């Protein structure tokens, strides 16, 4: 229980050590384990893997990722496979409730993210709080396990965490590198003739689509069918339908995988590839940091990705997916270069990843100071410097500046001793960034004076996140929709701040330059467009209909859905902690409605993990209006309802599931819910 | 008519050459002649002097200064004694109306203000426009005469204006500067016994008052009466009454003069000092650049003014007031010093004033570009660079940045010819700075959607200027007034943006730190406090009642009065040019009501220059409700009304006026108006 930080090339079973450590710790100390994964997809994959592995030892495994959360109290859980942001929230809530002693270990995967990143600082703060609380109260308190690629300063991280060090560059499939100067037809032909699949990464999404189409054309012209047809049918029965280009590419074992698709389509392509059924997949940069998806031959189209040299970490994690342990002898990754790109290619071939930074006036420091002060762990400035000493920045004078920033904005109160008033406690328990909480407070307080209850648009405007640019807003379409809007929605539009003059400016004049800080007025109209999209989402309209009506593809629609669900949950917690009972009551339902994009009727019927938003409606239309009603039904009835030995329906973390047994698991899990 | 730029010490008849030049030009060419003065008080004094000097030659003199404007069309005028800002506005209007050829000369006094100052850049833009128009369209077009103290780069100014150069250090009363460091009573006794006046310059208002108090006390302990009693009675019957400290200081030949007093009290004190009735006058830095008030001996309290060494220009214009031409032989300017202040004093005794800068992304450059483009004198970048060359900055590449700034904010439209749209023409005509015109547009547009006509407060909030901090707001009193406000005024308070939360924050907690640009919300509450003060002003409540109710002294109240009058006129012109007829109609009355602080009924009755706000009320309450009704009245009637050979009433630019002939002039001017 002396902590641990180790690194090893992926595909070497590096998570094996972590799984055994979780087993030993949870079985001996009977304490909790937090498994922190960087992204939601890998988080779900790991959650299902842990569930499958450990279901036989009477141990629960349920994770806090995305907009979801375990259906059971955290007390019953034994392993929590959460994400970085939600793991930080978990740590903050545990500190607030004075139950840190319940925690037995915090396993962290992909520790290299702790450096330069928009979410690495959350990991740094989480680990810093663990170290601080462990040092203040005492050698079996809380173990930390870390995983990553070859880190130049891995020993520095181990010293920071007071953990052992273990780094070995061993992989069952050695990776060979000998540059030999598109000329891809013969290469792909000789790769396929060897009975091997191909994974090729492209810089753009349209470029990936086009390359998949071209490769399908090559294979169709020049040169199992049952499983391919099964995958085709699986793709067909989806809310968003089947892509035309995907339609003409899939039958030839060639397809594409980009952020434009929906999560279900991406899952279908990934699962098809893992079986070898897809012989060519044109992916993008996102898949590099996605689920474990090995391929004998990996292809990288160009060192230039998005108008800049491809990152060394991205290249390393792309090449790490070259070779299969147990069936391959040697994998291969090829980076096609050019005369001008030869220098970039040779530069990327050599050199390890850059050193890990700290990313700590800065919003991260204000966040950390708030966390410690309102967590009741660093109240007096005497001990608050020990926390700064515990940070990775120290291990590798802004505290006074940030502390003042919190008192100026009434986040904390001074008495020598600092305390939170109500926005410090509402900000920390809400897991909202203190910088944006001022705007959130101002907007919510304004809404409660003049709220519009005719429709859900005013509630949607308050749970609409604009922390990132999900899509390039089309302003002519937006103006047309504004013209077509009813009066009920226009009332809320005027209330929030949307002006017809600004839309008139944008429809014809170029995007107004937001040079001045006071031009958050641009963010208001983007937020209103997003809120209209969200209203269409929760009105249960098809993804394609929204895509044509607003210009946002289905992938961006789903990403906005997840962001709005998480933001609605966060705002609900904020309002609950601020004592805004009517606001909390209005916002409580919306988290699930955004999560699933369903109407108020289906909220109870989506508590079954096996019931989608489309499957909730067909079961709801048939006459099942509640989980209890589902619990009382024959398998054959739901089977025929769904139909109106070969696998068609798709669900996350699935198995050899067919329509026959799919209905059986709906009632079985419905019974368990009761 | 070859322009001219000359410098000479004040108190040497340095304006005689200028008066001669205006006389000759106006009589020969029969063309107008502006006379730009820096401040409103000196502008009024010069206007009255020119009126007296040229009334016998059929030359009409009436200036555009402060919140006032001539009652007759500019066409009838022969000399316009305007201020820097209003002279710039006059030239802009002349350019807009394509009647620039009416101008025969532009005499500029105190040209040293061209350098470091918040109003010098207006002078630079004015002179640059004169030069550009003269050169683009030609020997005797528009003469420019200049004046200043000893200027290190006077020849540079002459070269910029392409004018002559004359610099002379000659004064009839050669000044004898002498710094020296018990005997104070003896020095005061020997100075006063010489039958000469003394002018002290103290840094603080309170210290000036207290020093005058101690000097009066010492004169009393060590101890014409009729004329001093006349001055005392003149001070007595003023709207602000008589100051107790001034009451006990005046009758000993001692008095004080600061911005705290009212314009009428300052005028009375200055007149009494000029006649010799006041022997000792403790003034402040403001009087240094004010009216021509010579003194035999000037004394400077300490070079430390406002926590910093006294300015060199300020010190020079202080010593310039030492010596009377015609009755005195020599002048003395003593600067008492201490051990620590000896170095600063010695530094101030030696050395001339610093060179004149230009003060030209900068708002001044945006203003200049807007003026030229909207005026139709530089529509293409080819010639606009010529205007840049004409500037004093050139004579001693930001245009592209400024032109984009105007296109970004829709001040001008590109076609490559440039034009104004509506806000470019409305911004130039109103003489509003383009930086603040965006906020003004946003606020006025928002008001027209939800205007409150119950009271005059919502109109006042839109004509309240917050370009400077006229007073330090006492937030406890403001909160008390807030909780005591009616509902009609609270409606407008909530409409504009005033929140009880911010007022509560300020009432107990320290003044909130406005570290962020989004915190113009502090300016809203200061503006509302100022608008309440203005509402009490135009409601015709006494100055003392406002001072007790709000904490702002009478001098600050009058300064805010003038600022609000000018801003109301500017906003009225802005609304007129933008085509806002109802807003212009509502704002049209308020300029005069704010100029005089009267009610709607007295607005017509104050058209007589010889009628204060108090003199309009006593005549109105009697039954004279119109200027025409005044024209039909006997002198004895108005005299008895005023009562209910002694010069007891004060009026600007007065003469041996008592209540007997004061009534006579009221009816005489009433007839002239008709
Ligand atoms: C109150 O906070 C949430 C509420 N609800 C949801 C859910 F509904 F989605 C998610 C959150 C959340 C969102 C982000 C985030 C984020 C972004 O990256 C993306 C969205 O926009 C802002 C930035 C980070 C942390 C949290 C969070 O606190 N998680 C937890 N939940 N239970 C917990 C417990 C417990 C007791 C056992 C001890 S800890
Ligand atoms: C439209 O502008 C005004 C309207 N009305 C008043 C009056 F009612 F007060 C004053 C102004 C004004 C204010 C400032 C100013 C200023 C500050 O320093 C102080 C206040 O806040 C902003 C900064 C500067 C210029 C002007 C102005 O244009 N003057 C003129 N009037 N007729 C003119 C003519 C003509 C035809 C013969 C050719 S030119």
């Amino acid at each position: 229980g002396k902590n641990l930080v180790y690194s090893a090339p992926t595909s070497a079973g590096k998570t094996l050590v972590a799984e055994l450590l979780i087993l030993k710790r949870v079985l001996e100390m009977r304490k909790k384990a937090l498994f922190i994964l960087p992204f939601v997809s890998v988080a779900k994959e790991k959650k299902y893997y842990l569930q499958s592995l450990f279901q036989e030892v009477g141990i629960k495994v349920d994770g806090y990722m995305g907009s979801t959360s375990p259906s059971r109290h955290f007390s019953s859980l034994d392993i929590a496979v959460c994400t970085i942001e939600r793991a930080n929230g978990l740590i903050n809530r545990l500190i607030e409730e004075n139950k840190m002693d319940l925690l037995g270990m915090v396993v962290v995967d992909e520790l290299h993210m702790l450096g330069d990143s928009h979410r690495g600082y959350l990991l740094e703060l989480l680990l810093t709080k663990i170290c601080y609380i462990t040092r203040k109260s005492a050698s079996n308190a809380v173990q930390i396990v870390g995983m990553s690629a070859t880190l130049p300063n891995l020993e520095l991280v181990a010293s920071w965490l007071n953990a052992e060090l273990y780094h070995t560059d061993f992989r069952p499939v050695p990776l060979l590198e000998s540059v030999k100067v598109d000329h891809v037809v013969s290469l792909c032909y000789e790769t396929i003739c060897d009975n091997h699949s191909v994974l090729l990464f492209c810089p753009s999404k349209k470029w990936c689509e086009k390359l998949a189409d071209i490769i399908a054309r090559e294979f169709y012209n020049l040169h199992e069918q049952k499983e391919l047809l099964e995958v085709m049918d699986q793709l067909r029965r989806l809310p968003s339908g089947l892509d035309s280009v995907l339609q003409k590419t899939v039958p030839w074992g060639v397809a594409f995988h980009h952020a434009g698709l929906t999560f279900e389509e991406r899952d279908i392509i990934e699962g098809a590839f893992r079986q070898g059924l897809i012989r060519v997949l044109a992916a993008t940069s996102t898949l590099s940091s996605g689920v474990n998806l090995p391929a004998r031959r990996v292809i990288i189209r160009t060192p230039i990705f998005g108008g800049r040299p491809l990152d060394i970490l991205t290249y390393k994690q792309m090449v790490g997916r070259a070779g299969r342990k147990g069936v391959d002898t040697v994998g291969e990754s090829i980076l096609i270069c050019k005369n001008s790109e030869k220098s970039k290619g040779i530069a990327l071939l050599q050199g390890s990843l850059k050193p890990v930074r700290s990313c700590l006036v800065t919003g991260s420091m204000i966040r950390a100071i708030l966390e410690i002060i309102v967590g009741g762990v660093a109240s007096t400035s005497q001990d608050m410097h020990t926390y700064a000493a515990c940070t990775f920045l120290a291990a590798s004078g802004a505290i006074e500046a940030c502390v003042m920033w919190l008192l100026e904005n009434e986040f904390i109160q001074s008495t020598k001793v600092y305390h939170p008033t109500h926005l410090g406690s509402a900000t920390l328990s809400s897991s909202l960034s203190p910088a944006d909480t001022l705007d959130i407070f101002a907007d919510l307080q304004r809404a409660m004076k003049g709220f519009v209850l005719e429709n859900d648009l005013h509630i949607l405007y308050l749970v609409t996140p604009m922390f990132e640019d999900w899509t390039t807003i089309d302003w002519y379409r937006f103006f047309c929709l504004w013209e077509k809007l009813p009066t009920s929605m226009k009332r809320v539009a005027e209330l929030v701040g949307v002006e017809e003059g600004f839309l008139a400016r944008c429809v014809k004049g170029k995007v107004v330059a937001r040079t001045e800080r006071q031009h958050r007025q641009m963010a208001i109209h983007k937020r209103f467009f997003t809120s209209l999209v969200l209203l269409d989402l929760i009105s249960e309209v098809p993804l394609r209909e929204i895509n044509q009506k607003y210009g946002c593809n289905r992938g961006q629609i789903q990403s906005l859905q997840q962001s709005a669900a998480v933001y609605a949950g966060m705002i609900t917690v904020f309002s609950n902690r601020l004592g805004w009972h009517n606001m909390e009551l209005l916002l409580s339902q919306f988290q699930k409605r955004l999560t699933f994009g369903i109407q108020r009727e289906l909220c109870d019927l989506v508590r079954v993990s096996l019931l989608n938003a489309q499957r909730a409606r067909v079961l709801y239309a048939s006459g099942f209006h509640t989980v209890a009603d589902l619990a009382r039904a024959n398998i054959v009835e739901v089977e025929v309802i769904l139909k109106n030995n070969m696998r068609t329906i798709w669900v996350t973390g699935r198995k050899g599931l067919t329509e026959r047994e799919a209905a059986a698991l709906i009632v079985e899990e419905a019974r368990m819910i009761l």
